[PDB]
């Protein structure tokens, strides 16, 4: 139901997707092949959803660390770009988009948190995080703030999370250990620990998001914000005048923030993957292309060398890639969506005081370090949870689930097991989707035995996880 004969793009609502239509703009005159660029409000999640129906945008664009997830439920063609344009890239931005050893998407633009700072309010901003209160007390008494970003997405936080020695997934001789989690180290629960203290003693507040940490800053109210490079024309065209430089230390330690790559996908399902590789290999990856995309939001440290070279003498990009340097390549790997679930949960518990910073993490430890278990999770309830009970009965289940998973009466009636199992499991992760179908379900006669046997399949998964751990 993807139609043939002209592109879809799909890019998340912060980057420069205007600027990306008028690329868009340009290949239609030249082929007569529309192309229409959205930017859906969920876009991380409402394309694995659609895409494994067959639906969706003929292109995706995301950073790469989703893509290993898309490319293991075959969402994702294999990109085969020849020799010659292969080496008008980087390598390590192709090596961000290799998986399996097969390319998965054409890899666009390297991006990097800063720490951006008001030249004029912070002339000398701190090279440290430590400083920061006493800094926040002086500004508070001129009716300012020192530091405000978005703290509702784990990947702000996490450079601090990272600085003494958090980590998501250890890498050791090429290969990552998807059951060795860095989430609930002593250097983890210390950055956190500074961040919910920054919170308890009124430095920030827990609520900050994206929007309000960015308006702070653009309109002089805060000293400092913690941002990558589409940020930067929003203050351009403030009044504020700022500076790009090394995010601040932590015990002595740079931050570091987890490196994005961020990478245009075709979609398995399209029947435009000719067409979608004419508009990215010949019309977005050029030095014409990305300048017009980076005109509307800048792209950070781009993928083509021609275009590099120019935007590495920018020194806002040369504090992106020392801060990039400074941090790590995000993982490609499947157990990726999980994990920042993992954290984002661990953050925005122990920030508003909801759980402690100990407990948060330990349970974003488990969660994250279990990740590899979710698809024997959902096939267990697939196949002796929904498959062995009787229409009526899954009906039920619907009618009990309809509140938390969002179903109007025509997903009630119409929604298959298969689709209620996938529901279920992206709002009850791994082995919760399990334990709320247990929990619906021990109270009906009939299924008794069906629960039973649920029971027994939920401990035998997690003797298999406590013997191989
Ligand atoms: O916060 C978790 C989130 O982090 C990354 O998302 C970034 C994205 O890479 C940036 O380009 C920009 O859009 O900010 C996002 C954070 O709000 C991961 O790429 C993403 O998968 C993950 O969920």
């Amino acid at each position: 139901k993807i139609e043939e004969g002209k592109l879809v793009i799909w890019i998340n609502g912060d980057k420069g997707y205007n600027g990306l239509a008028e690329v868009g703009k340009k290949f239609e005159k030249d082929t007569g092949i529309k192309v229409t660029v959205e930017h859906p409000d969920k876009l991380e999640e409402k394309f694995p959803q659609v895409a494994a129906t067959g639906d969706g945008p003929d292109i995706i664009f995301w950073a790469h660390d989703r893509f290993g997830g898309y490319a293991q439920s075959g969402l994702l063609a294999e990109i085969t770009p020849a020799a010659a344009f292969q080496d008008k890239l980087y390598p390590f931005t192709w090596d961000a988009v290799r998986y399996n050893g097969k390319l998965i998407a054409y890899p666009i633009a390297v991006e990097a948190l800063s720490l951006i700072y008001n030249k004029d309010l912070l002339p000398n901003p701190p090279k440290t995080w430590e400083e920061i209160p006493a800094l926040d007390k002086e500004l508070k008494a001129k009716g300012k703030s020192a530091l405000m970003f978005n703290l509702q997405e784990p990947y702000f936080t996490w450079p601090l999370i990272a600085a003494d020695g958090g980590y998501a997934f250890k890498y050791a001789a090429g290969k990552y250990d998807i059951k060795d989690v860095g989430v609930d180290n002593a250097g983890a629960k210390a950055g956190l620990t500074f961040l919910v203290d920054l919170i308890k003693n009124k430095h920030m507040n827990a609520d900050t998001d994206y929007s309000i940490a960015e308006a702070a800053f653009n309109k002089g109210e805060t000293a400092m914000t913690i941002n990558g490079p589409w940020a930067w024309s929003n203050i351009d065209t403030s009044a504020v005048n700022y500076g790009v430089t090394v995010l601040p230390t932590f015990k002595g330690q740079p931050s570091k923030p987890f490196v994005g790559v961020l990478s245009a996908g075709i979609n398995a399902a399209s029947p435009n993957k000719e067409l979608a590789k004419e508009f990215l290999e010949n019309y977005l990856l050029t030095d014409e292309g990305l300048e017009a995309v980076n005109k509307d939001k800048p792209l950070g440290a781009v993928a083509l060398k021609s275009y590099e070279e120019e935007l590495a003498k920018d020194p806002r990009i040369a504090a992106t890639m020392e801060n990039a340097q400074k941090g790590e390549i995000m993982p490609n790997i499947p157990q990726m969506s999980a994990f920042w679930y993992a954290v984002r949960t661990a953050v925005i518990n122990a920030a508003s005081g909801r759980q402690t910073v100990d407990a948060a993490l330990a349970a974003a430890q488990t969660n994250a370090a279990r990740a590899f278990a979710a698809a024997e999770y959902k096939k267990i309830l697939l196949l002796k949870g929904f498959e062995l009970m009787d229409d009526y009965h899954f009906t039920s289940i619907k009618s009990l689930l309809a509140y938390d998973l969002g179903l109007t009466t025509k997903m009630q009636e119409e929604y298959n097991r298969i689709k209620i199992t996938d529901l279920m499991e992206k709002k009850f992760q791994g082995v919760a989707c399990l334990d709320k179908l247990i929990e619906l379900a021990k109270d009906m006669p009939s299924l008794k035995n069906l629960v039973n046997n649920l029971r027994k399949e939920k401990s035998k998964v997690a003797k298999k996880i406590k013997t191989q751990e």
